[PDB]
């Protein structure tokens, strides 16, 4: 699916993304923008062999499951095919635990690229939230 920038904003935050671990919803959005462009199937694959899936391109050597990453982890404890529903929980929920690991929402180069410093309020504006 194919989110609408005001629909994904407003389903991020029913699932609690809104200034979770301190990041404005703006942020996700922005990030799900520059990552998927608000595409569930999404898929880019990596120099390494790892695999990035979903609307936030969630990466397949830590995170999730895809059996085609050799040595890596599943540390979201879910097959990668999972993220790429139209049913944004399981994304969202692996979210909650990158984002906590440590560097925060550099862990997303485009976010880190494309959105952080700048006007990321931009990208709520308008929405009934
Ligand atoms: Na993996």
């Amino acid at each position: 699916k194919v989110f609408g920038r005001c629909e994904l904003a407003a389903a991020m935050k029913r699932h609690g993304l809104d200034n979770y671990r301190g990041y404005s919803l703006g942020n996700w959005v922005c990030a799900a923008k520059f990552e998927s462009n608000f595409n569930t199937q999404a898929t880019n694959r990596n120099t390494d062999g790892s695999t990035d899936y979903g609307i936030l391109q969630i990466n397949s050597r830590w995170w999730c499951n895809d059996g085609r990453t050799p040595g890596s982890r599943n540390l979201c404890n879910i097959p990668c095919s999972a993220l790429l529903s139209s049913d944004i929980t399981a994304s969202v929920n692996c979210a909650k635990k990158i984002v906590s690991d440590g560097n925060g929402m550099n862990a997303w180069v485009a976010w880190r690229n494309r959105c952080k410093g700048t006007d990321v309020q931009a990208w709520i504006r308008g929405c009934r939230l």
